[PDB]
């Protein structure tokens, strides 16, 4: 037993990393195949990230002027071409490592590891969730661009996300691998912020299942309550509205627990309306959103990856 | 900015990662250049941890009862030793992706990343402490043994957990990679449980300072107070007690951020007679405490690992 916000194993992810340098601008880049993708905003200038043009620029620049680092290996770029916010630098050496991977766009309330890197080198691996206003609580300081966050099946890697920039708030904004920003942000130096979020209700929900299988039940009641009755709660404490199919997804966890969703949602509203007093929840005195029905499955279950 | 409960890339890791099955038991094994380690606990039968003897039931095995499996390749055992509580299998073939590596054995208030497995095959992976009764926080089921915790030195790879088992309150206990155990713990089913715990002090102050480097200030005050004054604090709220040197190991987050010790201290005195007052810090309700300084440094400069 135990709960702990667990990443994917980082290794089949590392092996792609490199550095890209161009003009003064270093940041990261992931070589799959013979391409290295990497935020297109590394072909910038400090006075560029103004009001830049990037297909002005890039025009304008040459194969040479991008320096790949693989490890202690340089590799010609022999092509370069933009997709939307991402830059695809075609190399002359395909990735040995490559995994085997697809390019998904996930969905907020879903969860992956980011592996932060700098200068081409993995420095540590977490886990995240998209928030309802598509930007992510990370961690990435100067030079993190084109970290990736991902989900791995099986052997497969889906690389979901690659990290463009900090908000005000301290939040994080990117794009999904073919170079679309998650949310309305964009790539430039503008006043623009995250906007409202809410807190994702069939997650605290599957976090709640996962706190009884590991043996936290004093928040149980007899009660119950109706799903639009719950939904006039949730609504009232800023929380997301829960649908049928959010309700069909716990059926899982309902099963193995004996704890009928619908009271699950009688706890949880119980929960927003009288606080905790003084007790935790899985090591946590706050209601906790970032873990999935399938991410309390495969933890408090045991998937593995080769 | 922004800060996130970070494990080490466990690419080095998983590479050494392998199956060890000996009759009806299956763990996990750590393959560095020929020998295999593993928990010795794998040579038991379910009647024989009642009140098992290793020496006796090592003795009785053979080579080929040990079943080693590095993916789908198998390994030949060709000698077996007992070190304390560890199992040494001497294979035929090194490991071609041993890391440069140490054997270390860590301080409760220390910090590392777990590399769950199942099978030989890595799960997740995340960071723990060990808390000062000698027990680790941990996610681990049933044949997760074998399992290590380590931190990683630019590219040097220091195991220094390996995971024997779990105690009745949830939390998990298990040795160092030469076999020893941490704290007063025996690999047999017994009635053993984990003692009182303690709440690492110098620990939360690092964490307080991360919540001021990420811009978390309602908790700052212009009071201070005496290291000896603290102390009493700290001893009613069942916090272990700073020392100097504690103090001294702060003392770069201290610079950094323009805040004595003494006066986060004096911050943390009132946090603990106050609660938090329907606040948070670095999005928690609780005062953290498994950041080290090393931790908070680390990640608030951005340090990698090649
Ligand atoms: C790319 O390495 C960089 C990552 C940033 C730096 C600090 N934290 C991060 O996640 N991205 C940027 O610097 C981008 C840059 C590309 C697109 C627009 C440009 C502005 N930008 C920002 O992140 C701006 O915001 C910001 C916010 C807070 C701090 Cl302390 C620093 C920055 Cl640069
Ligand atoms: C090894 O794979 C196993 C890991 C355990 C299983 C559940 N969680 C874990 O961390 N270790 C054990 O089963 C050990 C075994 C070797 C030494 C003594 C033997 C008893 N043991 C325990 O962990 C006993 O405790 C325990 C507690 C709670 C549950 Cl749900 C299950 C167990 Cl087995």
């Amino acid at each position: 037993s135990g709960f702990r916000k667990m990443a994917f194993p980082s290794g089949k992810v590392e092996g792609c990393m490199v550095q890209v340098t161009c003009g003064t601008t270093t940041l990261n880049g992931l070589w799959l195949d013979d391409v290295v993708y990497c935020p297109r905003h590394v072909i910038c200038t400090s006075e560029d990230m103004l009001n830049p043009n990037y297909e002005d620029l890039l025009i304008r620049k040459s194969n040479h002027n991008f320096l790949v680092q693989a490890g202690n290996v340089q590799l010609r770029v022999i092509g370069h071409s933009m997709q939307n916010c991402v830059l695809k630098l075609k190399v002359d050496t395909a990735n040995p490592k490559t995994p085997k991977y697809k390019f998904v766009r996930i969905q907020p309330g879903q969860t992956f590891s980011v592996l932060a890197c700098y200068n081409g080198s993995p420095s540590g691996v977490y886990q995240c969730a998209m928030r309802p206003n598509f930007t992510i609580k990370g961690s990435f300081l100067n030079g993190s661009c084109g970290s990736v966050g991902f989900n791995i099946d099986y052997d497969c890697v889906s690389f979901c996300y690659m990290h463009h920039m900090e908000l005000p708030t301290g939040v994080h904004a990117g794009t999904d691998l073919e170079g679309n920003f998650y949310g309305p942000f964009v790539d430039r130096q503008t006043a623009q912020a995250a906007g409202t979020d809410t807190t994702i209700t069939v997650n605290v929900l599957a976090w709640l299942y996962a706190a009884v299988i590991n043996g936290d039940r004093w928040f149980l009641n007899r009660f119950t309550t109706t799903l639009n009755d719950f939904n006039l709660v949730a609504m009232k404490y800023n929380y997301e509205p829960l649908t049928q199919d959010h309700v069909d997804i716990l059926g899982p966890l309902s099963a193995q627990t004996g704890i009928a969703v619908l009271d699950m949602c009688a706890s949880l509203k119980e929960l927003l309306q009288n606080g905790m007093n003084g007790r935790t929840i899985l090591g946590s005195a706050l209601l906790e959103d970032e873990f999935t029905p399938f991410d309390v499955v495969r933890q408090c279950s045991g998937v593995t990856f080769q």
